[PDB]
Protein backbone atom coordinates (compact mmCIF):
# COMPACT_ATOMS: atom_id res chain seq x y z
CA UNK A 1 0.00 0.00 0.00
CA UNK A 2 0.76 3.50 -0.45
CA UNK A 3 2.90 5.59 2.25
CA UNK A 4 3.42 9.23 0.70
CA UNK A 5 7.23 10.78 0.35
CA UNK A 6 9.11 7.29 0.57
CA UNK A 7 10.96 5.70 -2.05
CA UNK A 8 12.55 2.32 -2.01
CA UNK A 9 16.24 2.93 -1.95
CA UNK A 10 16.18 20.92 -16.09
CA UNK A 11 19.49 22.92 -16.86
CA UNK A 12 20.65 21.37 -13.35
CA UNK A 13 22.96 18.54 -13.32
CA UNK A 14 21.82 14.89 -13.25
CA UNK A 15 19.95 12.07 -15.12
CA UNK A 16 17.63 10.06 -12.65
CA UNK A 17 15.77 6.80 -12.69
CA UNK A 18 11.93 7.07 -11.51
CA UNK A 19 12.06 5.52 -8.05
CA UNK A 20 14.32 8.67 -7.16
CA UNK A 21 10.98 10.16 -8.43
CA UNK A 22 8.14 7.42 -7.87
CA UNK A 23 5.23 10.74 -7.69
CA UNK A 24 6.65 12.07 -11.14
CA UNK A 25 3.36 11.53 -13.35
CA UNK A 26 4.18 12.49 -17.05
CA UNK A 27 1.40 14.13 -18.91
CA UNK A 28 1.17 13.59 -22.81
CA UNK A 29 -1.80 14.31 -24.90
CA UNK A 30 -3.11 12.20 -27.75
CA UNK A 31 -3.16 13.52 -31.55
CA UNK A 32 -4.47 12.46 -34.74
CA UNK A 33 -2.28 10.00 -35.23
CA UNK A 34 -1.05 8.85 -32.35
CA UNK A 35 1.46 10.05 -31.86
CA UNK A 36 0.76 10.86 -28.29
CA UNK A 37 2.91 13.98 -27.53
CA UNK A 38 4.47 15.13 -24.25
CA UNK A 39 2.64 17.87 -22.55
CA UNK A 40 3.69 18.65 -18.29
CA UNK A 41 4.75 16.78 -15.47
CA UNK A 42 2.76 16.01 -12.66
CA UNK A 43 2.78 14.34 -8.87
CA UNK A 44 0.70 11.55 -7.65
CA UNK A 45 -2.07 12.31 -4.90
CA UNK A 46 -3.37 9.51 -4.16
CA UNK A 47 -4.43 6.36 -6.13
CA UNK A 48 -6.86 8.32 -8.28
CA UNK A 49 -5.27 12.19 -7.95
CA UNK A 50 -2.23 13.37 -10.08
CA UNK A 51 -1.86 17.07 -9.99
CA UNK A 52 0.19 19.60 -11.89
CA UNK A 53 -0.18 23.15 -13.53
CA UNK A 54 -3.25 24.85 -15.43
CA UNK A 55 -1.10 26.52 -17.77
CA UNK A 56 -0.48 23.18 -18.97
CA UNK A 57 -3.91 21.97 -20.16
CA UNK A 58 -5.77 25.60 -21.67
CA UNK A 59 -5.08 24.97 -25.23
CA UNK A 60 -6.42 22.13 -24.86
CA UNK A 61 -9.20 21.58 -22.56
CA UNK A 62 -10.85 18.32 -23.58
CA UNK A 63 -10.05 15.50 -20.91
CA UNK A 64 -10.44 13.01 -23.36
CA UNK A 65 -7.08 13.73 -25.22
CA UNK A 66 -4.70 13.02 -22.17
CA UNK A 67 -2.70 10.20 -21.24
CA UNK A 68 -0.70 9.95 -17.98
CA UNK A 69 1.88 7.82 -17.10
CA UNK A 70 3.53 6.80 -13.87
CA UNK A 71 6.76 4.97 -13.08
CA UNK A 72 8.32 6.19 -16.32
CA UNK A 73 11.74 7.72 -16.53
CA UNK A 74 11.92 8.12 -20.54
CA UNK A 75 10.21 10.81 -22.90
CA UNK A 76 9.34 8.41 -25.88
CA UNK A 77 9.53 4.59 -24.97
CA UNK A 78 9.07 2.17 -22.47
CA UNK A 79 10.04 1.74 -18.23
CA UNK A 80 9.41 -1.67 -16.98
CA UNK A 81 6.57 -1.38 -14.85
CA UNK A 82 5.21 2.06 -15.89
CA UNK A 83 1.28 2.26 -15.77
CA UNK A 84 -0.88 3.89 -18.35
CA UNK A 85 -3.72 5.79 -17.51
CA UNK A 86 -6.65 7.99 -19.02
CA UNK A 87 -8.11 11.58 -17.48
CA UNK A 88 -11.89 11.23 -16.34
CA UNK A 89 -11.65 14.59 -14.77
CA UNK A 90 -10.28 17.33 -15.50
CA UNK A 91 -10.03 20.25 -13.27
CA UNK A 92 -8.46 23.71 -13.85
CA UNK A 93 -8.18 26.82 -10.91
CA UNK A 94 -11.13 29.16 -11.93
CA UNK A 95 -8.84 31.77 -10.79
CA UNK A 96 -6.05 31.44 -13.51
CA UNK A 97 -4.52 34.36 -14.89
CA UNK A 98 -1.60 34.95 -16.49
CA UNK A 99 0.37 38.42 -18.22
CA UNK A 100 3.26 37.83 -20.27
CA UNK A 101 5.62 36.34 -17.67
CA UNK A 102 3.81 34.92 -14.04
CA UNK A 103 0.85 32.44 -13.95
CA UNK A 104 -1.25 33.23 -11.04
CA UNK A 105 -3.52 30.39 -9.40
CA UNK A 106 -1.05 28.09 -11.56
CA UNK A 107 -2.56 24.83 -10.54
CA UNK A 108 -4.78 21.83 -11.92
CA UNK A 109 -5.82 18.32 -10.73
CA UNK A 110 -6.17 15.10 -12.46
CA UNK A 111 -8.35 12.37 -11.99
CA UNK A 112 -6.97 9.04 -13.37
CA UNK A 113 -8.22 5.46 -14.19
CA UNK A 114 -6.91 2.94 -16.73
CA UNK A 115 -8.39 1.17 -19.69
CA UNK A 116 -9.50 -1.87 -17.14
CA UNK A 117 -11.26 0.88 -14.98
CA UNK A 118 -8.52 0.82 -12.35
CA UNK A 119 -6.62 3.35 -10.18
CA UNK A 120 -3.23 3.68 -9.66
CA UNK A 121 -1.12 0.52 -7.89
CA UNK A 122 1.88 1.18 -5.73
CA UNK A 123 5.45 -0.30 -6.34
CA UNK A 124 9.12 -0.14 -6.43
CA UNK A 125 8.48 2.94 -9.17
CA UNK A 126 5.02 4.25 -8.19
CA UNK A 127 3.95 6.31 -5.00
CA UNK A 128 2.16 9.33 -3.59
CA UNK A 129 4.09 12.57 -2.34
CA UNK A 130 2.68 14.13 0.78
CA UNK A 131 0.79 17.55 0.49
CA UNK A 132 1.96 20.46 2.78
CA UNK A 133 -0.38 21.09 5.65
CA UNK A 134 -2.32 24.06 6.35
CA UNK A 135 0.04 26.61 7.08
CA UNK A 136 3.52 25.14 7.18
CA UNK A 137 6.05 25.19 4.72
CA UNK A 138 9.68 25.05 4.68
CA UNK A 139 11.47 27.91 5.59
CA UNK A 140 13.90 29.50 2.92
CA UNK A 141 17.54 28.25 2.07
CA UNK A 142 15.78 24.69 2.31
CA UNK A 143 17.12 22.56 -0.49
CA UNK A 144 14.51 21.18 -2.58
CA UNK A 145 14.21 18.43 -5.41
CA UNK A 146 12.99 19.93 -9.19
CA UNK A 147 12.29 16.80 -11.61
CA UNK A 148 10.93 17.29 -15.03
CA UNK A 149 11.43 16.27 -18.76
CA UNK A 150 12.31 19.67 -19.60
CA UNK A 151 14.92 21.86 -21.82
CA UNK A 152 18.57 20.95 -20.78
CA UNK A 153 19.39 24.27 -21.84
CA UNK A 154 16.86 27.36 -22.84
CA UNK A 155 17.48 27.43 -26.72
CA UNK A 156 17.21 23.74 -27.38
CA UNK A 157 14.46 22.67 -29.87
CA UNK A 158 15.47 19.10 -28.25
CA UNK A 159 14.31 17.68 -25.13
CA UNK A 160 16.17 15.16 -22.96
CA UNK A 161 15.11 11.24 -23.41
CA UNK A 162 16.02 10.67 -19.71
CA UNK A 163 14.29 12.25 -17.12
CA UNK A 164 15.90 14.73 -14.99
CA UNK A 165 16.41 16.28 -11.35
CA UNK A 166 18.43 18.83 -9.90
CA UNK A 167 18.41 20.67 -6.18
CA UNK A 168 17.40 24.42 -5.76
CA UNK A 169 17.74 26.86 -3.06
CA UNK A 170 14.06 28.49 -1.59
CA UNK A 171 14.54 32.15 -2.21
CA UNK A 172 12.71 34.38 0.20
CA UNK A 173 9.16 36.25 -1.06
CA UNK A 174 10.92 39.82 -0.08
CA UNK A 175 14.30 39.33 -2.43
CA UNK A 176 12.47 37.78 -5.08
CA UNK A 177 10.24 40.94 -5.28
CA UNK A 178 13.56 43.27 -5.31
CA UNK A 179 13.72 45.21 -8.40
CA UNK A 180 16.69 43.11 -10.39
CA UNK A 181 14.63 40.01 -9.76
CA UNK A 182 10.67 39.39 -9.92
CA UNK A 183 9.67 42.97 -8.53
CA UNK A 184 5.83 42.62 -7.85
CA UNK A 185 5.14 40.24 -10.31
CA UNK A 186 5.87 37.56 -7.86
CA UNK A 187 3.26 37.22 -5.27
CA UNK A 188 2.92 34.97 -2.23
CA UNK A 189 1.01 32.62 -3.74
CA UNK A 190 4.20 31.86 -4.98
CA UNK A 191 7.71 30.86 -4.10
CA UNK A 192 11.11 31.22 -5.97
CA UNK A 193 13.50 28.62 -5.53
CA UNK A 194 17.22 29.26 -7.74
CA UNK A 195 20.49 27.79 -7.23
CA UNK A 196 23.32 30.55 -5.29
CA UNK A 197 25.50 30.16 -8.06
CA UNK A 198 22.74 30.53 -10.98
CA UNK A 199 23.97 27.19 -12.69
CA UNK A 200 21.07 24.98 -12.10
CA UNK A 201 17.04 25.32 -12.96
CA UNK A 202 13.59 24.44 -14.21
CA UNK A 203 12.71 25.56 -18.02
CA UNK A 204 10.08 24.63 -20.64
CA UNK A 205 8.91 21.52 -20.73
CA UNK A 206 9.29 21.28 -16.53
CA UNK A 207 6.10 23.09 -15.66
CA UNK A 208 3.77 21.29 -13.49
CA UNK A 209 6.46 18.77 -11.90
CA UNK A 210 7.14 18.50 -8.25
CA UNK A 211 9.23 20.91 -6.18
CA UNK A 212 10.01 18.51 -3.71
CA UNK A 213 11.13 19.19 0.44
CA UNK A 214 11.37 17.39 3.59
CA UNK A 215 9.68 19.03 6.54
CA UNK A 216 9.58 17.20 9.52
CA UNK A 217 10.63 13.90 8.00
CA UNK A 218 8.06 13.76 5.18
CA UNK A 219 8.83 13.90 1.40
CA UNK A 220 5.98 16.72 0.48
CA UNK A 221 4.96 18.42 -2.48
CA UNK A 222 5.54 22.15 -1.75
CA UNK A 223 5.49 23.59 -5.64
CA UNK A 224 4.74 22.96 -8.49
CA UNK A 225 6.79 24.71 -12.02
CA UNK A 226 5.38 27.77 -12.79
CA UNK A 227 7.30 30.18 -14.64
CA UNK A 228 10.58 32.04 -14.92
CA UNK A 229 12.25 34.65 -16.89
CA UNK A 230 14.57 32.60 -19.13
CA UNK A 231 16.69 29.49 -17.53
CA UNK A 232 19.79 29.52 -15.45
CA UNK A 233 19.84 33.27 -15.63
CA UNK A 234 21.50 35.55 -12.35
CA UNK A 235 18.90 37.09 -10.43
CA UNK A 236 16.10 35.18 -12.40
CA UNK A 237 14.98 32.28 -9.87
CA UNK A 238 12.36 29.75 -11.23
CA UNK A 239 8.89 30.42 -9.51
CA UNK A 240 6.65 27.81 -8.31
CA UNK A 241 2.71 27.71 -7.13
CA UNK A 242 2.85 27.16 -3.18
CA UNK A 243 0.86 24.12 -2.94
CA UNK A 244 -0.17 24.78 1.04
CA UNK A 245 -1.84 27.91 -0.29
CA UNK A 246 -4.41 25.43 -2.23
CA UNK A 247 -5.59 22.49 0.15
CA UNK A 248 -9.10 24.54 0.51
CA UNK A 249 -9.07 24.04 -3.28
CA UNK A 250 -7.72 20.47 -3.66
CA UNK A 251 -9.78 19.05 -0.32
CA UNK A 252 -13.08 20.77 -2.11
CA UNK A 253 -12.09 19.54 -5.40
CA UNK A 254 -10.63 15.93 -4.31
CA UNK A 255 -13.05 13.90 -1.79
CA UNK A 256 -16.51 14.29 -2.93
CA UNK A 257 -17.85 17.58 -4.79
N1 LIG B 1 13.05 28.57 -13.99
C1 LIG B 1 13.20 29.55 -14.92
N2 LIG B 1 14.16 30.48 -14.84
N3 LIG B 1 12.43 29.61 -15.96
C2 LIG B 1 11.37 28.78 -16.21
N4 LIG B 1 10.81 28.06 -15.26
C3 LIG B 1 9.76 27.28 -15.46
C4 LIG B 1 9.17 27.20 -16.70
CL1 LIG B 1 7.83 26.16 -16.92
C5 LIG B 1 9.66 27.93 -17.80
C6 LIG B 1 9.07 27.86 -19.09
C7 LIG B 1 9.60 28.59 -20.08
C8 LIG B 1 10.73 29.37 -19.85
S1 LIG B 1 11.40 30.24 -21.21
O1 LIG B 1 12.67 30.81 -20.86
O2 LIG B 1 11.27 29.25 -22.15
N5 LIG B 1 10.32 31.51 -21.48
C9 LIG B 1 9.13 31.51 -22.35
C10 LIG B 1 8.15 32.49 -21.67
C11 LIG B 1 9.06 33.59 -21.07
C12 LIG B 1 10.38 32.83 -20.86
C13 LIG B 1 11.49 33.65 -21.44
O3 LIG B 1 11.84 33.62 -22.62
O4 LIG B 1 12.08 34.43 -20.56
C14 LIG B 1 11.31 29.47 -18.62
C15 LIG B 1 10.79 28.74 -17.57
Amino acid sequence: KFQCGQKTLIIGGEFTTIENQPWFAAIYRRHRGGSVTYVCGGSLMSPCWVISATHCFIDYPKKEDYIVYLGRSRLNSNTQGEMKFEVENLILHKDYSADTLAHHNDIALLKIRSKEGRCAQPSRTIQTICLPSMYNDPQFGTSCEITGFGKENSTDYLYPEQLKMTVVKLISHRECQQPHYYGSEVTTKMLCAADPQWKTDSCQGDSGGPLVCSLQGRMTLTGIVSWGRGCALKDKPGVYTRVSHFLPWIRSHTKEE
